């Protein structure tokens, strides 16, 4: 009292309603058939829209314990947009369907934590029927119909994305660069990416974007673990007219040494950033030398007789741009060089008959991909720079629900996959009967996104929901032509990682949600 | 409570109400004999204006979402003024005759998709017979005539886009200039237009015109795909001094070279655009020559001899206005030169005896015209600034007005043709009930505009309309003397494109409106 | 006038919040260590109250949904009463605890009809079961015990009952009103008395005694008014040759022929007194001929045309002696045949069987113990009318407890029965799963009796209730004393009607409510 703290019952029924009045805005625009939802702009001629995501970003309740129930759902739909490229509006709508049941269930008196136990249970269990459902992601087909359906069925970004993976492999690294002009582009170009990255959070970027990057760098390539760069000084001050960045390279970053060194190096005035090499031992220093290949640098260090003073700004490696995160760097486009590129792969290619001794094996054989086909550069063009925007998002989201896609296979999609499953989990049941109205409620949440997505088609759901579960196999309701027919042939893919992803965060917050017994905010 | 969100009727009723108080704000403006309309002024001595377009400005209700309700419909206007030269008006009452029919039916409970589905049926269906109607613009007097109705029957306007298109023909391009005196002129000098425009947004003009245009332009004349500018910046610099302008004209405008080049010439601070020479190959060859000698400048190309370095400032071609957009590009009046055109333009009519092989036939055929009538510039005359802006803004929609007749032909005006094309498709029906009322709505609006002209007129609206639809052809209404008679003999004219969009428009805001849920705005 | 509707949960949380308010009113007074309850009544001093039924009849409450709970459950509280009388707080607590695990269970979607159906399932199992715990009350130990229980752990009142029925036997009927001393009082009456007085004091023979006493006197009953002396002449003529005295016993004496007895009395021509007829109506016919009978005379009516001109010392009754007092009339030792005595006390036996009203089926016990037993009145002695109002609802519900186990046995109080039946019942189930819950659901709500007595002490409830269950037998908790034990050694008895009945009732009424879906009052 006397501040707004409220306890109890008193507290959930505020976040319910809070929940609510988020989801309806929400829910209307699932699928391909959504329906308008208004905003205001100031200016007048209010933007018309049909997606979740710019819907549920808008709302800001005015109430401060409304506003917390709409917050928290957002929050998780976010983090599942992070961990897989859709699914914000699955997750949401999801997450009222369980919330919905969870609060009034514990409002009946039933114990809380039995509720949780149950919920998560049969979320568990279900999760094992993904894994048996999945299906590999066989071909490039496969790719550009995945990318459609994550752009609203816009064709042409799918076959982008799938040329790009033609050109550079289903696993190779594609990147995307803003609009050159009015028409889209493709081209490759000699980058280096491997799965080292930066160790320290002061060499997070300027920009929010968690991954940094450096332009223009040089490239330095140290086959030690450096207990001393003092030595570089000169060379970092013969560059500092410049200011052109310098990623190092290491054998070992070794902490105390070079990364607590180069940390002292900047007092965020200059432009460094370290990562180990890639590998171990031998690996490092074959891949250093690779790198120094592709950057038109050397190798250093004692051994090989290359002292830092020795290295000249050619014996670091350059490249225009590269990109480093928490885990991972690519090199997009270093100077480098041609011939020795080629004969150097050649010679790798040479070894690769000859090191066959498996995990030796391994490293020639993606180190000759390592050099060839380095990266693919997606150029977004459109009429105007507005739609380059909204294109490039568009674009790169849809790369991520590919790259997820082929990371974990996809399955029937068009809500078609939970409420297969959902009928395969019914028997499971509880030790007590508030663990089963836990189990029962899970189920019954599952069905709400095709029950959804059908009745804005304008369609009676029950005798939708009734045909697809007397069906068997990827049988399914197209909402786009009104034609009943197979998911795979028709072409409706979910990558399984966003269907798999959305349901775990959504009941995750519900049993997080039931399990709240106070607030405190402001007046 | 919560911020202003609401859902279903309770949102859509607002936006009923909303429609209305706009709709009849202006509908009473419709047509020759509007009634008056008090528009207030913080001054005093308010305008008290008949127009339609000045009453929609300042309609801004105070209710958010009867707000809301306007700037749609009134939004949804304004793109049908710019897609043609008229109907603000009549796209408005439309808009209103169907919202309102519609938005009863479902609080009614009538299925909102199929309600949409049987409007757009009947307005596809009514397109086809609206197509059958037009006849061609065959004489000046249509096109005067077409003029008088877009400009409020002023006589002098028709008369005066009847000239300039009889000197330089109904497909040459026409502009208008402010007034150089009292009294309206006509000339004509020697412009250039072809369909290529700038292809990089960052080329916008600054005023908002979308269109960009130079003052003083120099004009490059490049006879290559550019790979590289970097030997004009030489050029470049020493005009840089004057500032005086330069557009490129390319056999190609390539894209990573002279685009980016260009892009990073200006900061904002250089007067720099790109076009492509129009058609293809030798075309594009034989026209940069062309605008060569009409601009005072050369071909500029390698095989030629004429490399950017030798390119004086009289290889490059001038001009004192041109004017470049989205798709379209027009030099108003080259610096050029006089006898070398006229021998230009007799080769090529000579080449037209030779030219038989079609490809060249119309590479040819058209370049004759390119030199011959390059602009007329209609100059507006008037006794104040005051009347001279207002007159030129006339004109201008006058001009619109005509280019579209002539595009897509003439219709009798006054309503005629709607009341015609609803009578035919009486006997359409559709799949059920809710389609069935879908389309008897549609219908009904269509007749909207001939009953609201003669209402304002002050006459019996029950007569006239059953008159109308008891004769045939063009036989209608004339509000302005209250006879009946041929509408094509009076001259009361409407471009097709004109009823054609604003139906188009109307039909789809409505079926827009019925499929919205929900509303976001501010307390 | 307009009305008010309300839906699904919207309605049951709103009459659930109306039951609990009553229940909880109800539930403190509950056992040995249960509190009083102050009653407002405008007419005066409150009156403080212990019997759960008072309480909860008095109970309404301002918003219409919450007071439709109370005015429904009302009907537990009162039926078990009127049935049973003791044992109205025990079938509350079960109403209460039924209801609200019932529709927790409708919470979770299951059938509200199927619920009902196990309910009443699991009670008629139940009841069956308790007639086989049940064991025979016989002895005068026994029925003290129980009468203390009932009496709130006074041993006072448990003696007195005891020695009553032992007194009038199991024919005979007792009663209780207010008395006058501050310590409790038996009275106790024997063979026929009936509440009219002498006529006339000038009867009286024994002034300084205040009574006429009269030995081996013919009885004359008369169905008619004395109003002429002509009518008597030749009867005084007899009995004036026998000598015997005679009492009159007749609608009324008129003046003349009573001032004529008076003069012949107190001339000393025959000792005779005068007396009303008890009560009025055909009542009074039939009492007249219960006197006759158990005197062997004759009633003289004019229904089958007697005459007392005409009546004879043959048609007169006999007894050894008669004690009339100024309020109170006493026959003793009549000489009627114990035979017919016997056979007119077995119709109107079958009059009590046929007896349709409680009332008076009381008023025929009181003429069948009149006629073949005694009657017996307690008096409540305390110190101030609210100590007596205290007091004598505590004695009335040991009167009927006490009844109730002689003549259906008693079982282990302290809720202990239903704990022990409840495990028994482990096994049964229903027709399908939802009814298997209905079923459940009743086997756990016996246990809510047990829960309240331990809690009103203090006690941890969910304790005591695990530690009895795993027990056997009548092992249970002596909440006066705090220890475990057996029951019987303790003599905590209940008596197997008021538990019986208490379960049956309160299921009855339960069952039913939670199937409601709707509620409509007037606006407020
Ligand atoms: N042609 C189609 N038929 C049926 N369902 C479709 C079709 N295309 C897409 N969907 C479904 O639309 C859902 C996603 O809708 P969307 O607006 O992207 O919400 P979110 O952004 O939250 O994923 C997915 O379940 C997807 O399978
Ligand atoms: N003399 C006339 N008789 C009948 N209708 C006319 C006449 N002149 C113009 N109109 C009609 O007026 C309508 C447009 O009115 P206007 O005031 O221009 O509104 P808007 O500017 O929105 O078109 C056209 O449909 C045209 O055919
Ligand atoms: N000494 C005792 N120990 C435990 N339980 C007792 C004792 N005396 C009475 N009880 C129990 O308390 C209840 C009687 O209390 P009472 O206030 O009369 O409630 P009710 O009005 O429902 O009979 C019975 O269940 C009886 O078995
Ligand atoms: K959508
Ligand atoms: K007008
Ligand atoms: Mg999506
Ligand atoms: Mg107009
Ligand atoms: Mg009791």
């Amino acid at each position: 009292a006397a501040k707004d703290v409220k306890f109890g019952n008193d507290a959930r029924v505020k976040m319910l309603r809070g929940v609510n009045v988020l989801a309806d805005a929400v829910k209307v625009t699932l699928g391909p058939k959504g329906r308008n939802v208004v905003l205001d702009k100031s200016f007048g001629a209010p933007t018309i829209t049909k997606d979740g995501v710019s819907v549920a970003r808008e709302i800001e309740l005015e109430d401060k314990f409304e506003n917390m129930g709409a917050q928290m759902v957002k929050e998780v739909a976010s983090k599942a947009n992070d961990a897989a490229g859709d699914g914000t509006t699955t997750a949401t709508v999801l997450a009222q369907a369980i919330i919905t049941e969870g609060l009034k269930a514990v409002a009946a008196g039933m114990n809380p934590m039995d509720l949780k136990r149950g919920i998560d249970k049969a979320v568990t269990a279900a999760v094992e029927e993904l894994k048996a459902l999945s299906v590999p992601c066989s071909d490039s087909k496969a790719i550009a119909q995945v990318g459609t359906i994550s752009a609203n069925s816009d064709e042409t970004v799918g076959k982008l994305i799938a040329e790009a993976m033609d050109k550079v492999g289903k696993e190779g690294v594609i990147t995307v660069e803003d609009g050159t002009g009015l028409q889209d582009e493709l081209d490759v170009v000699e980058g280096m990416q491997f799965d080292r990255g930066y160790l320290s959070p002061y060499f997070i970027n300027k920009p929010e974007t968690g991954a940094v990057e450096l332009e223009s760098p040089f490239i330095l390539l140290a086959d030690k673990k450096i207990s001393n760069i003092r030595e570089m000084l000169p060379v970092l001050e013969a560059v500092a007219k410049a200011g052109k960045p310098l990623l190092i390279i290491a054998e070992d970053v070794e902490g105390e040494a070079l990364a607590t060194l180069v940390v002292n190096t900047m007092r965020g005035i200059v432009k460094v950033a370290a990562v180990k090499a890639p590998g171990f031992g031998d690996r490092r220093k074959a891949m250093l030398q690779d790198i120094a290949t592709l950057t038109g640098g050397t190798v250093i260090s004692e051994e090989i007789g290359m002292e830092l003073e020795k290295a000249t700004l050619e014996d670091l490696g350059q490249a225009k741009r590269v990109v480093i995160n928490k885990d991972t760097t690519t090199i997009i486009d270093g100077v480098g060089e041609e011939a020795a590129i080629q004969g150097r792969v050649a010679q790798i290619r040479q070894q690769i008959e000859e090191a066959t001794s498996d995990y030796d094996r391994e490293k020639l054989q993606e180190r000759v991909a390592k050099l060839a086909g380095g990266v693919a550069v997606i150029k977004v063009g459109a009429a105007t720079e507005v739609e380059m925007k909204e294109k490039k998002a568009r674009v790169e989201d849809a790369l991520h629900a590919t790259r997820a896609a082929v990371e974990e296979g996809v399955v029937a999609g068009g809500g078609v996959a939970l409420i297969r499953v959902a009928s395969k989990l019914a028997d499971l049941r509880g030790q007590n009967e508030d663990q089963n109205v836990g189990i029962k409620v899970a189920l019954r949440a599952m069905e709400a996104p095709l029950r959804q997505i059908v009745l804005n088609c304008g369609e009676e759901p029950s005798v939708v929901a009734n045909t697809v579960k007397g069906g068997d196999g990827n049988y399914g309701y197209n909402a786009a032509t009104e034609e009943y027919g197979n998911m795979i042939d028709m072409g409706i893919l979910d990558p399984t990682k966003v269907t798999r992803s959305a349901l775990q965060y959504a009941a995750s917050v519900a049993g997080l949600m039931i399990t709240t017994e106070c607030m405190v905010t402001d007046l």
